[PDB]
């Protein structure tokens, strides 16, 4: 869980499935993760390693 | 519950309380919110206006 502080500024989705903190709504790469998914959690994923 | 995104930079507790998205710790002014607090929420506090 990358804390999203003002100091990271951004950070992009390169090739991986990555989740939020409360909705851990599924994403797909490429795409950048935007401001808008405050929290960053993870998870083991199996097909694409992130 | 604003989200502390990387354009505000930072916030400042005057005099109120104010709690996380999560955690929901109590503070008490005059403090700094600091970045360790993620996501701020709040409530309608009574004695102090906040």
């Amino acid at each position: 869980q990358f804390n999203i502080d003002a100091t990271l500024e951004d950070v992009i989705l390169i090739n991986g499935t990555a989740y939020n903190a409360h909705t851990r709504e599924e994403i797909r790469s490429p795409c950048l993760i935007s401001r808008t998914v405050h929290k960053l959690t993870f998870q083991y994923t199996a097909t694409e390693e992130p």
